[PDB]
């Protein structure tokens, strides 16, 4: 298992880059995000070739946008899906964690 990044890392889309901080996610199993692929574990970039490499489409399993923003019902938890659950318990974090603008992801 490679070391978890100790500084925010870039999550590049086609037009915007969002910084991802691992620290606040220390109590989330690595596997929740870096899910198994072909039964084997992987820590490759979500947008890697052969993964979620469609950086422009809004929907589809190949879309990086969808796996990040789908508000739920997927095979794995998206950023927005989990954030909505967190925000339900800690409402003061609504804009910070789910906002489309002026949020922690999109300042
Ligand atoms: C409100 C629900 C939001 C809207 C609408 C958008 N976001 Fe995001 N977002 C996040 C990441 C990690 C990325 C990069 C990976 C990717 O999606 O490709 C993005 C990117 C965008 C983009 C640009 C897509 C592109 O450049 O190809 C748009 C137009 C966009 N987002 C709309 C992360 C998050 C996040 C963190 C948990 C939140 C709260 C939001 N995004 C919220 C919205
Ligand atoms: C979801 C909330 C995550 C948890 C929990 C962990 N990581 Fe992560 N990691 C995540 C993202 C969105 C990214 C960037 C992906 C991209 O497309 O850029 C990362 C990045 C890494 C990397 C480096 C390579 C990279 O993609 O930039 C490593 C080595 C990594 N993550 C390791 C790691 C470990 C070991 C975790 C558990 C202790 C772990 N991550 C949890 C999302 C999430
Ligand atoms: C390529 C080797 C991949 C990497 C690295 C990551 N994902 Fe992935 N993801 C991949 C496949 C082939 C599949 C479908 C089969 C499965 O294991 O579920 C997925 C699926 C997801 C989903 C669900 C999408 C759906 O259509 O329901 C999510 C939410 C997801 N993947 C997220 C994700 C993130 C955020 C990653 C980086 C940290 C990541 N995946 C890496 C293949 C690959
Ligand atoms: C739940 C299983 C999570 C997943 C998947 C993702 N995030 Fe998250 N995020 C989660 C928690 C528990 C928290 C902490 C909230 C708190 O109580 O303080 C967060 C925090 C962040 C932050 C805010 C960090 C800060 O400014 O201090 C960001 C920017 C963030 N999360 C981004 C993010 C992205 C891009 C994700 C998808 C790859 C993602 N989170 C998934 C829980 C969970």
């Amino acid at each position: 298992a490679p070391a978890v990044p100790d500084k925010p890392v870039e999550v590049k889309g086609s037009q915007k880059t969002v910084m991802f901080p691992h620290a606040p996610h220390e109590k989330v199993e690595c596997v929740t995000c870096h899910h198994l692929v072909d039964g084997k574990e992987s820590y490759a970039k979500c947008g890697s070739s052969g993964c979620h490499d469609d950086l422009t489409a809004k929907k589809g399993e190949k879309s990086l946008y969808y796996v990040v923003h789908a508000r739920g019902e997927l095979k794995h938890t998206s950023c927005l899906a989990c954030h909505s659950k967190v925000v339900a318990e800690k409402p003061e974090l609504k804009k910070d964690l789910t906002g489309c603008a002026k949020s922690k992801c999109h300042p």
